[PDB]
């Protein structure tokens, strides 16, 4: 059965970091990591989450299993960081969200959910994306196609670009949107531009998609839901994958959410039933010990203060990295603007290196990124800036 | 893009639990429950699992993301409960393990993986089996199939008849095993049956899939993994889809494994790579927090010692309810033969009540059973006995 399988394309994460483990040069960087690092260059468990396990080891008495869509506290969290507390989404009970074993987990319950019920065939993603969604989207067997989004010349939105890209839409496709912090430019519209979104989409008859991993990276948790937020003011329908991994540390427990919007009560219940279908039929329940602490900590006044601020510490650390970046390169004579990364949001920039110049960064200087460029700040220190803006420079 | 969306068949499982709950009846009494329920009937947290928690909390020093496949002491763990410490299987570095969320997880992943990189097209299942089976495999487009198995008559395995139905099966066709505790059934091939069919197995072109979700629960560890050896002792290729929700009380952190099997290291690499690109579309990769659980048990002698003794105690509870069971139903007039549920493995068994009993022993009993007469026997316990007992006869 298995004799003629053909090997999965090579990982190029992992390998990376197999590149990364194996060079034995000194001052060796890896920009390439997908996680948040702190100044230590560690990716440690934040502290309000080592709180909330402890709680949960002292009070936990079964492991009983959680309903399909898992912890309620869960979901009524997710919804209120979602759309704001006493959103009228909220009040009239037209989201329902189901906790998915991560933001992947999400969308791919979001994709199976739409397969199945809907007349969904094509999902609309931004060029660039992360990679990996397309590959969801095509397992649950749905076409991927690609809006405009990067305006490589200046380093920003191309929104004319965007438009006219998604005018091949067609009324009942998916638009994909990062809810902030887009995955790998950090650029991310303003809101009137998702007000000029919002409303193109209810003209033209898309299902919004809304994939929300790194809330609280770009300027903070409400500021970072304003686009979303205009967005849900318009449609009727609209679905949220939501990821946890980034913003409580908490990537390896798998904590996410699938939520569900729908024009009333009624109807995002009974379309619910079948993601809850879906969830069945595939992982039957979702991992209980990241969600609960995500849920112990948001629903109590002191750890959720303690979180908030380690988010903001998260938040702050990427921002200062992106202006000490700006500042050295241009202290090593890079003579070069390279002001669009302190404009940038969250933990990804493309550098506007070319594949080359990464590869030789690599084999010269033992400076690792993305073959697309594509840097994680998070991965910069005040000890290793000077020496990678130096091998930067040594490139141009 | 929802207002026209069919609800998914009512939850019977919730629903029966639903009905429970509102049920004022002092009295009353839950067999149609899925987990093992101790003497108290409570669902607790094994200790072994507290200390290995304990142990996770002082120790863990990030979540960073397990690899796709997830903890490799988990992987080799695994496979040495499956398939013996000094297995040729193991020596010959025929296996690969992914950790998976959920038993239920390993056999989405391994029919994800079969309909996107193989020619399989239909999943034979025992008629009876979980009812979730049927809804994994045609989620990925895959065809079901039922094989006879029950005797309803004599309460045994209709050994000629599952024969008769697999000759239905073409080359190139999955067959599903239950490794031991037939699901509803308890009913279980001896060893010698098991030998029958992975001659016929082989000699018919079928890849087997075990579904082993109740190691420990029949005989033992290394018992109850015999059929499974007889089959691996003949095949170049298989799959075993297993879960530790009931035998570690992991339930909702959702620990499972899938592990490929071919004939040899260059085959069973290329075709897991393929098996890793399914999970990475899918939850991109597993929870940690149960599998570690698992992995700190069964790497320690003195917490893997803790643990067994706990899975002894939980199979020995259950057969002391079957026996109990048999007996008390005799001392309270039953007048017919009950003495199959002493030679059935695991929490389940047919009551060999119909649909109707099932449904009088609810409504005036307040005794739940699923529909099918299915009862769970740690439902069961010493105080309970009697008037379950009184319930039974009087529908008889
Ligand atoms: C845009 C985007 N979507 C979803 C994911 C997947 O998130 P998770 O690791 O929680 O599955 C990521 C990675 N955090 C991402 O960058
Ligand atoms: C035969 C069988 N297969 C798989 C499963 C699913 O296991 P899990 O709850 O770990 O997903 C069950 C339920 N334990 C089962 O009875
Ligand atoms: C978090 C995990 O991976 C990423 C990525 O960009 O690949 C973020
Ligand atoms: C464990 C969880 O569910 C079962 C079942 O038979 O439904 C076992």
């Amino acid at each position: 059965m298995f004799e003629n399988i053909t090997a999965a394309p090579a990982d190029p994460i992992l390998g990376l970091a197999d590149l990364f483990r194996a060079d034995e040069r000194p001052g060796k960087i890896n920009l390439g990591i997908g996680v948040y690092k702190d100044e230590t260059g560690k990716t440690p468990v934040l502290t309000s989450v080592k709180k909330a396990e402890q709680y949960l080891l002292e009070n936990e008495t079964t492991k009983n299993y959680l309903g399909i869509d898992g912890i309620p506290e869960f979901g009524r969290c997710t919804q209120e960081l979602l759309f704001g507390k006493g959103s009228a989404l909220i009040n009239d009970k037209r989201a329902r969200t189901a906790q998915t074993p991560g933001g992947t987990g999400a969308l791919r319950v979001a994709a199976d959910f739409l397969a199945k019920n809907t007349s969904v065939k094509r999902v609309w993603v931004s060029n660039p994306s992360w990679p990996n969604h397309k590959s969801v989207f095509n397992s649950a067997g749905l076409e991927v196609r690609e809006y405009a989004y990067y305006d490589a010349e200046n380093h920003t939105l191309d929104f004319d670009a965007l438009i006219n890209s998604l005018n091949e839409a067609q009324a009942g496709d998916v638009v994909l949107f990062h809810g902030c912090c887009h995955n790998p430019t950090g650029i991310d519209p303003t809101l009137e531009q998702w007000q000029t979104l919002a409303q193109l989409s209810v003209e033209k008859g898309w299902l919004p998609l809304f994939d929300f991993a790194y809330q609280g990276f770009a300027r903070g948790l409400e500021e970072d839901a304003e686009g979303l937020r205009a967005f849900a003011a318009m449609h009727k329908e609209l679905i949220v994958a939501s990821s946890y991994s980034k913003n409580f540390g908490l990537y390896n427990e798998r904590v996410g959410a699938c939520t569900l919007v729908a024009a009333d009560s009624e109807t995002v219940d009974r379309a619910f039933s079948q993601m809850k279908a879906a969830i069945r039929a595939n992982y039957s329940n979702p991992p209980a010990h990241g969600a609960s602490v995500v849920a112990t900590i948001l629903s109590n006044d002191a750890l959720r203060a303690i979180w908030e601020q380690e988010l903001t510490d998260m938040r702050q650390r990427i921002q200062r990295m992106r202006q000490l970046f700006v500042n050295t390169l241009q202290e090593k004579g890079a003579n070069r603007d390279f002001s669009f990364i302190i404009k940038q949001n969250g933990m990804f920039s493309f550098s506007g290196l070319t594949k080359e110049q990464v590869l030789r960064l690599r084999e010269e200087f033992g400076v690792y990124a993305v073959a697309s460029g594509r840097v994680n700040v998070a991965g910069m220190t005040p000890d290793n800036m000077a020496p990678l803006c130096e091998a930067i420079v040594a490139v141009l």
